[PDB]
């Protein structure tokens, strides 16, 4: 019991508040994530033992947590201690081997496949066919029993109506393609998720998956067992998505205070604005707009007929080569938690607006088709080379930008795929260099969808050129220095702040601001681009975003004036 | 003992709540043998038995069936059996993705897209068995007992089922997943098995969205080589009820109270105006368009046949060509939401994935037919809103002529010659060629021939009136303002007709009202044409006129078409011409 007693101290010390939370929320919340850093700080021997004999250590910790969870019902569910974050055994999926057998390993994983939920028995009950006795067994702690204890015949039959079940699942995992020097490996590591872990590793996610490597006798093409060759499978203990979509970002109580204090900074917006694309000089108006976009407009609005109104914003940059269009796109994609960067050029059936169709000879009955727009999941999809867009994509992006859906009527299925995303597109103009609206090669009906369209021109002011040059060198000098070994807001905080603002601030239009926007519209109508009612919605969106940028629940005329300002800047470049 | 008590509880509950329904089942047995039972009513009667449904569904469902048989004493249950089918609960509403071990042998209700359905497979319930060694007859219900494997008298494994002395009941396997509108990312690579028995069979057609309820079950999982896994199991739902929450116009149910309610609407002079104001609330203006959409929602008199036994189209087709930002998509989308099962689809297609796609015989495909069905084939009489009609593929362009006129798609391919049914009221919308809007007709890339098939073409233009801009601006701002205030539950400042009532009103008018032209109205249209003809106008305009006027009669639950209706058809027609001139 030494270990259990060891863990009792440990758990109480480092995770007492968390354990209390579990006591309240059990069985709905039933797992305790435990950093291994803490455990190695608390007993470096225990932590080292964990890596080489994890099953015995993990069992002890789970028993300790069950003890601290005193007075609760464990007839149906069992508490789980889920250790994560270690750096001793961090192999690549391709390099997992015999050295990690029955050892704890953490791997950077791309989830490729996920199976159906397959109920598995834990507290089992068996009946003897011959002598009718009932034998009980715990399949998570001993092997499936084989003989009746009274008549001694090998005749024990499982009775599932009297046994307990817990979820289980098989996933296929691979190395992220970003970590491979050459061609893709032709195999995937099998992994098993149990209980609450299930359906927490969707295909396409990148998760640090941790657990215990295990082996099993190999079965060949015919199912014939091996002479002495084994296959491998990892039993997962924890799952850490290091980088998390805004909605899944976890904000702590202390962090919640911290974010709120940031709100009171009267320059908070300009700090967010400066973190958009720090590597490039200038383009302050572009950045401001990208900053408004990150926060987005007020979500969850319905029209009188129940038609949901778009909050996400769309921005199209147009310019010549060397206009830092790719770099901005790529930088914004890195800032956002889950960001997509994709080129417009597509092969038919490999578009941005790709959606699954129905194939009876495919797994699940649906083809494995999904483009950037359906994988957006509310984030920013940075589409470079927007001019290269296919005709199929061009037509589908109308609905995708406006309604944030992709509707299909094919193979007897009527469906509307969900395509929420904030597009930051970039396009070079027709015939290379600029001469403004006419030379884009983007449809006028699709341009309408974008809220702000900022054309970028090269004024070639020499003083400006000298400033640019100065900046660029500086960066390089610095980078060089870093190899030699001689920020407005921190990134992590920045994301959390935005996540908080998107989750808990829903700006609502004041009368004064509504009236300012109305006046600007009508004035604009008086006397290249058609100024339809559409533009009014864009001004609402942007203004609402300014409010959400300061964590304010009401749109001011100050907000509306930032929106009208960015509009007018777009308009200045005729 | 406990089962007896349960039977009496159910007797009382069924007399109190479902007396009339049980009597209808007595009259029409076996053709009608299923009693839908809303759980909410069992909530009320004894909440404890309602919780026991979710926890021990099979015990109390078998009890309720037992009771319902008791209430149907005297009827012959040799072939068919009555069924109690519970629905409407909200305690266990899992997603198909997340269904799991917590619901094993428990009641669950799932929002489901049917994807596959199997062949009907007869299955034995009241089975007879005979022994090859001692000729002993063993009887058993196989839904309650397992299959006898060893003869009781002769004690050997020789039992043999006798199909000629056994009873049978239909069974069907269906495949189900979550609606794609509910998934957040990629489609799961799996889909849940469900089983339909007796009268539930062929009530889950591929493509339907049905709230499916039943008891989740487990079966031992088999390997790729048929070897059972040790403690690993597979899931499958034994469906006990199907509730279609959407319901197309014809399947919609109308209570007597509703009938009373609906009729009263009919007497108000401005019902049509009121309806016309329910079409696209979110948009401001577009009244003529709204009026037409309103007339399209009712349609002309169905069942008209020509002297030669042909069919006369009753459904109306509308096209809206306008500039970007002229609210085209929203109207299309709003109308699609209002109608029960509406399709909204883009005109852009790939070869073999068009609006007029139809099945093609193919032996290599499952079932001897390809999985091909577009919006027109799936229209089931609803409104099929096709945006970006200027991007229609040549193949679709050609097939839509016949689909719009004859409401059929005919084919002679793979040795099969047949005519698919494509009944639908299209509400198309297109942008002009070379972007922004001389002769309007030349401005858009649509064949003249295909344009002849629409009854109404509404061009939309910007008249740039400042006051109109002012008016619109106020209108939009007010809308948003209100929505934002609602998110916070503080109000600072209502369809003329409730949505459900409007749906049922239209459904009623479509079932029962069948307008017949009066000579008064007939003459006005009859004259109209000729005068219009003086100084591209064809005879089909008259047909459109008739349809629209008949629809104005149906809009007011009137069996006769008045001249007043004819005038309204003329006015819309007039508007189109005026607008289309130059
Ligand atoms: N303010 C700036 N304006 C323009 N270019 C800049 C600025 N700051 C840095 N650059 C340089 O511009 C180039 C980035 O352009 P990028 O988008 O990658 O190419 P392209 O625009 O043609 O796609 C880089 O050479 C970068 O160093
Ligand atoms: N009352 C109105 N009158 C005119 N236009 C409106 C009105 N209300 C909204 N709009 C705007 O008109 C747009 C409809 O898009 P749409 O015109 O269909 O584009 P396209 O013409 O390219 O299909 C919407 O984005 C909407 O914001
Ligand atoms: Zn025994
Ligand atoms: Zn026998």
């Amino acid at each position: 019991s030494s270990l259990k007693l060891l863990f009792d101290e440990f758990l109480e010390s480092y995770y007492s508040d968390e354990i209390k939370d579990i006591i309240i929320k059990f069985p709905n919340k039933r797992s305790l994530p435990v950093n291994i850093s803490d455990l190695e700080e608390f007993d470096p021997d225990t932590a080292t033992n964990l890596i080489a004999d994890p099953e015995i250590i993990i069992d002890a910790a789970n028993e300790s947590l069950m003890g601290k969870l005193a007075g609760l019902n464990f007839d149906t569910y069992i508490p789980h201690v889920r250790f994560y974050n270690q750096s001793i055994n961090t192999p690549m999926v391709l390099n997992v081997g015999s050295a990690y057998i029955n050892k704890f390993v953490s791997i950077d994983a791309l989830v490729v496949k996920r199976s159906d939920i397959r109920p598995k028995i834990r507290d089992a009950v068996f009946v003897c066919t011959f002598c009718n006795a009932k034998v009980k067994a715990n399949l998570e702690k001993e092997e499936i029993p084989k003989v009746c204890p009274e008549c001694k015949k090998r005749t024990l039959k499982i009775v599932p109506e009297e046994s307990s079940f817990f979820n289980s699942q098989k996933i296929a995992v691979q190395d992220p393609l970003e970590r491979l020097s050459g061609s893709i490996p032709t195999w995937q590591l099998e992994a098993w998720l149990d209980d609450d872990l299930v359906n927490m590793a969707i295909p396409g996610d990148r998760i640090e998956i941790s657990g215990v490597l295990k082996i099993r006798p190999r079965k060949d093409s015919r199912g014939k067992v091996d002479p002495s060759i084994y296959s491998m499978y990892l039993n997962v203990t924890s799952l850490e998505t290091k980088q998390k979509e805004f909605a899944d970002i976890d904000i702590s109580e202390d962090e919640e205070r911290q974010i709120k204090e940031l709100s009171k900074d009267p320059e908070i917006f300009n700090k967010v604005t400066q973190s958009v694309a720090p590597s490039i000089y200038g383009y302050n108006e572009i950045k401001q707009a990208v900053a408004l976009q990150l926060f987005g407009g007020t979500p969850g609005k319905k029209l009188v007929d129940g038609g949901q109104i778009r909050s996400d914003m769309h921005i199209l940059l147009i310019g010549d080569p060397g206009s830092a269009k790719t770099r901005i796109l790529q930088s914004v994609s890195r800032l956002v938690p889950k960001g997509i960067y994709v080129s417009g050029k597509s092969v038919t059936g490999g578009g941005l607006t790709a959606v699954a169709e129905r194939d009876d000879f495919s797994e699940g009955g649906w083809t494995l088709k999904a483009g950037a727009m359906v994988l957006g999941n509310g984030g920013i999809v940075a589409i470079d080379q927007f001019d290269k867009i296919s005709e199929e994509d061009t037509a589908a992006l109308h609905e995708a930008l406006e309604s944030q859906t992709i509707s299909v009527a094919k193979a007897g299925i009527i469906a509307t795929f969900n395509a929420k995303a904030s597009v930051l597109a970039a396009a070079n103009p027709k015939f290379g260099r600029f001469d403004p609206a006419e030379q884009f090669d983007i449809s006028p009906t699709l341009l309408s969808r974008f809220d702000l369209i900022f054309p970028i021109r090269d004024i070639m002011d020499t003083e400006l050129d000298k400033s640019i040059a100065n900046y660029i060198l500086n960066q390089h000098e610095a980078a060089g220095a870093a190899i030699a070994d001689v920020p407005p807001i921190e990134h992590s905080l920045l994301k959390k702040y935005i996540a908080y603002a998107k989750r808990y601030v829903m700006p609502r239009l004041s009368e004064e601001a509504s009236n300012r926007i109305k006046e600007y519209y009508v004035d604009l109508r008086r006397a290249a681009t058609p100024i339809t009612p559409r533009q009014i919605e864009g001004l609402i969106r942007m203004a609402e975003a300014s409010a959400k940028s300061q964590l304010r629940d009401v749109v001011s005329v100050k907000d509306a004036n930032l929106a009208i300002s960015l509009s007018e800047y777009m308009l200045k470049t005729l």
